[PDB]
């Protein structure tokens, strides 16, 4: 495994970090929940995402008991607040009531002391800066986190946040947007400004949700127990955009020459590609499959050729998605 | 029920308020206190008004009992400091001593961890406001209170107090006026500086202690259990102004059909006209009536017409008070 | 009893504080230690001055006992860091290192969770003020401690530690300066500077050992049990400097007649002459004879006329030290 | 034992410090490493300087068990943090995680609630010194470290952290460089430097491992048990330069008369030597051998000749390393 600072701090971050995001009812079993876990930590990821809402507290349970016995200081977890885990409008958002009466819980279930980072999932323009950045100064004074993250903000108040959390002794470090070949929104203005305030990308939807293995042929039956199958939860939708797009899965299928030039899979170009970018401290993986998890986690570490990075341009052309 | 921000914070409270004042040797038997409390939450009642010297410590106990297996996250718990609960100088007032050995019996006896909004009761002139607000700071870094309120405070000093608190992290975002169709002390002065500092007001004596629900008639023996009848405490004079003007209480008799017009008991139409005013998050109700509580909770989020609020000015004419 | 603030504080303390200052080897049995504490509060006393060092943490252990039952609200509790409790160069003065060792050990032997005035005995050149209120800042922080004094400080140190602690939300409001008809030197620089700074003074050595009860005729053998007859410790010889003064020892016998002019014995004079100074919020009395605090306790809240003060300045003349 | 101010601080240490560095895989003994700390105790010594790093947690363990019972005011412990303890990159340097999951297994080994002294074992290019201070801030503000410290720092990065250390309440006390009379390195910047800054030097390899004692004949066999024979660790190494070089070791053998003129071991002569900087507050001695703690331990407080530090210097020339 190959790791990298997130931001301007002191803590490293492996290239490659687990997500094991699940649904408030999911048929996935949590042994393959654990064993997946079990294979991240075999291929060298010490780095863990998670958050209070995903499985409804389960995936943080899961994510708790798999990590047991693992030595703290060869662990990074990632935690998220900000959506909806209470009934009633002070149950979610990042008022200092909901930020004070969700910290207790994940450290129960994660089992631990103190989460790593500690991440405002989503903005929420009701709280202003000031309730939320003291918020987290009082919970770094107590110990209970370390580093401070955002999810899908505004850059505005990126930046506003970064500079009262300078004046409050708060680590603001990490930034998570979606990125891809495919989705590079972040390019124009967010990893720019991110880069000059001292905080590193941790990358979510880096394969769009198996789109970028080459594995859906355009004009075909999906396979067997593949996500085009099983569509649960607001996702699936995201994904439709490209499967319903045989243009896209045809400039994905031709990637896979470049792939093999390279003695990569698709899968592992997909997620080097993401990591060649200077502002990624990493790229999350899903997977509950453990021959997927050893096969992602060698893309860590990389170096494409810049003739390599022109062609994938010219094959994915204007299917890419800017600003 | 409708919620609103309490101020320029991430709290919302419930547009209609439980407060549970009883007097030191009160007569009110506990299983109806228990009963009113069970029949707010039934009404969707979020947010509950109480204070140490309410009972001397039973309307807090009472409440931590009412609200006992009630989730955290859908309750905001507002309590007060400063009036006397104990002998002596020490035992009163708003000395760093006196909040700090006030906050853990209030804790205890509410059965939480933290108190949703901390009001300093009254302004006390013996301590400066540095004092104050850095003893607050100390019970929000320590997660013993989440935000900070004022009860009847000249607004220089509620001012001041604000100042303060953005400097040292402590939100404050509440004042608590009397306000009601009859006294409008408040719309001079108070509420246009709480909205500029991002204050907002929950509301007392909203009904004039029944006057305004059209149920005294000028000469006439008033109700059976009525609280004219029954005078405990020093607030009973307070009601005799109005008891003693046969005037008034012909002018609220005359609001019925202006209330029945918008398909409202006198009541509901007394709490809405407080509710619109945009500088009030909250009306408090008292009652310990289940079918009274479950019947004032419908005046949540009730607009009155332009129209209606100009016949209301006119009936009641000069019997308001202003400033 | 009557009240006065220590300084610009909401903290009210008793015109009459009680000492209980003994010498390490000390004869004085324990029963009567316990019994005068007793009558100070039946007296009305709230306020009880110590130290680590008295009695080599006896004092405090007796004090503790005494004070256990009564509620916390009614008392306020004065120590004292800074002379040598413990072996080698650590085991004194005003270093993080001390006074963060010291505290707990007060806390325990008192039975309380917090100290009300916690006094820097003596001013110590070897410790930065910088460093010394930041130690005091956590104490605050962490509840320990709700005030600070200082007992015997240069006044320009005075000045700098109260401009810190303005920054640091340290709440520095009472020093300790001897002060009696007899000994002047505060009035010089000490009160005026203090009063400026918003501190208060409470007096020791108020009845100068009991010279100024009238007890001691010039020329004689002094009474059964007197201070004079058992001079244990250092003290004895700031004593022997009016004994060994038959002048002094007979103007003091002439104050018995301006005395009982206002109805008072000469120590209640002695003790309500430093009352008289608007710049002092307590007088300190010795005493382990229940019938003498009940006495000296009747000092509290007595106005002296114009006439007596200039009478007595008259009696006294040139015994009077000032600076 | 003679004792200095660490720094512009109130903590006071002892001129000789005991030192108890071992090696992960060490043959030495736990009852020899015990009788030699408590050789120390009874020369006087109340400095101990360890690391997490030392023995690999066996240096603090056998450290911890040897001052079980002695008074607390009595003793200052100086532990590090920086060197690797745990596997993979947060394992290791002052990261606000590294520093943070390090601090309570310091505090159990060693048997105490707080550490005196807590040094940044080497400087860590990877973390900002804001984050590294506000870290310290947190651990001060809890009580759980009194007094910060450095070990082979940049001089820019001494004043920068002292800098920042004033601005947040964290006393920047302490640096530790090597220093001896054949290595003057530290002369040259380092301690004029943090003289300006309030911080005091304490030094190690002030014997040279035993090269300064005299006990290395030019063109020989070593002793019996002496380094020289056991050459354990990436240490042995800096004493090659001096073993494999006559020169020096024949000039060392020359300043045993300048001793015995003093009335010193040449051994106490060097140890005397470094004490005569007015920038350091203390020497650190190893030795597994009471006799020579016993013997050592007495250069505390000897003040040379002017004469005696010119004929020094005229002995070991050229072979003095400077800057
Ligand atoms: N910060 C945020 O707001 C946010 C939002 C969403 C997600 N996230 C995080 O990011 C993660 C994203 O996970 P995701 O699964 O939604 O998106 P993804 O990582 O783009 O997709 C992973 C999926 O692609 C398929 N796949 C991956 N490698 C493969 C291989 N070598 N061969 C064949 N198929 C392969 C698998 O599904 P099948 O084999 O079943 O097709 C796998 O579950 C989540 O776990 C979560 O922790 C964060
Ligand atoms: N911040 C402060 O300093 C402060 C000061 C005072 C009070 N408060 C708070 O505000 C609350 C005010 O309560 P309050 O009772 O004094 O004043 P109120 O709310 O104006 O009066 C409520 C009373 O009016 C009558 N009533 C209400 N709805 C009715 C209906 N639909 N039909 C018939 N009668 C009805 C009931 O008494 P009867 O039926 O018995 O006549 C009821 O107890 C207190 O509980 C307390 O929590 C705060
Ligand atoms: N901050 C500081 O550095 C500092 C320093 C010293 C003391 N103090 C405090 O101040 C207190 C001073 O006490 P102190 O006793 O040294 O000085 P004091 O209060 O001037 O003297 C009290 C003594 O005078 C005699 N006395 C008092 N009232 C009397 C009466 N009505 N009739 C007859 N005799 C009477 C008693 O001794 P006999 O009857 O036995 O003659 C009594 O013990 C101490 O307890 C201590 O807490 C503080
Ligand atoms: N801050 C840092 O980064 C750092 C780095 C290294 C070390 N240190 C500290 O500084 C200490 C340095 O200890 P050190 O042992 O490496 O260097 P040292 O103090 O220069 O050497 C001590 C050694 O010299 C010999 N010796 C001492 N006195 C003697 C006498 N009177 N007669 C004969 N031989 C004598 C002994 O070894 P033999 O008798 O076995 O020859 C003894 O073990 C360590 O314990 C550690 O705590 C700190």
């Amino acid at each position: 495994m190959e790791f990298r600072s997130l931001g301007r701090s002191g803590l490293s971050v492996s290239e490659i970090v687990y997500g094991n995001l699940l649904y408030p009812q999911d048929d996935t079993p949590d042994e393959v929940v654990l064993s997946s876990i079990r294979a991240a930590l075999d291929a060298g990821v010490t780095t863990f995402d998670t958050a209070d809402v995903y499985g409804m507290f389960r995936s943080e349970s899961l994510l708790g008991r798999a990590l047991a016995g693992t030595p703290r200081e060869e662990l990074v977890l990632c935690t998220k607040v900000g959506m909806p885990t209470g009934f009633g409008p002070n149950g979610r958002g990042l008022s200092r009531k909901h930020v004070m009466e969700s910290v207790d819980g994940s450290l129960r279930r994660l089992r631990v002391d103190h989460i790593d980072v500690y991440t405002a999932h989503r903005y929420d323009p009701a709280t202003p800066l000031e309730e939320l950045m003291w918020t987290f100064s009082d919970l770094v004074r107590a110990g209970k986190i370390l580093y401070v993250g955002m999810s899908e903000w505004p850059v505005e108040r990126i930046a506003e946040a970064a500079g009262i959390g300078a004046r409050l002794g708060v680590p603001v470090i990490c930034h998570m947007p979606r990125y891809s070949m495919l989705w590079r929104a972040p390019e124009a203005e967010v990893i720019p400004a991110c880069r000059d305030l001292g905080i590193g990308q941790i990358c979510y939807f880096t394969l769009e949700q198996g789109v970028l293995t080459g594995k859906y042929a355009p004009g075909a039956p999906p396979p067997a127990g593949s996500r085009a199958t099983a569509p649960k939860g607001g996702r699936a939708p995201l994904m439709r955009r490209w499967l319903d797009d045989d243009k896209v899965l045809g400039r994905v299928e031709r990637l896979r020459p470049l792939a093999e030039e390279a003695g990569l899979t698709t899968a592992q170009l997909a997620l080097a590609w993401v990591l060649q970018n200077p502002g990624v401290s990493g790229a999350v993986i899903g997977s509950f499959n453990a021959e997927q998890v050893l096969a992602n986690a060698e893309s860590a570490g990389v170096r494409l050729e810049t003739d390599l990075l022109v062609r994938i341009d010219e094959v994915l052309g204007d299917s890419v998605v800017h600003d």
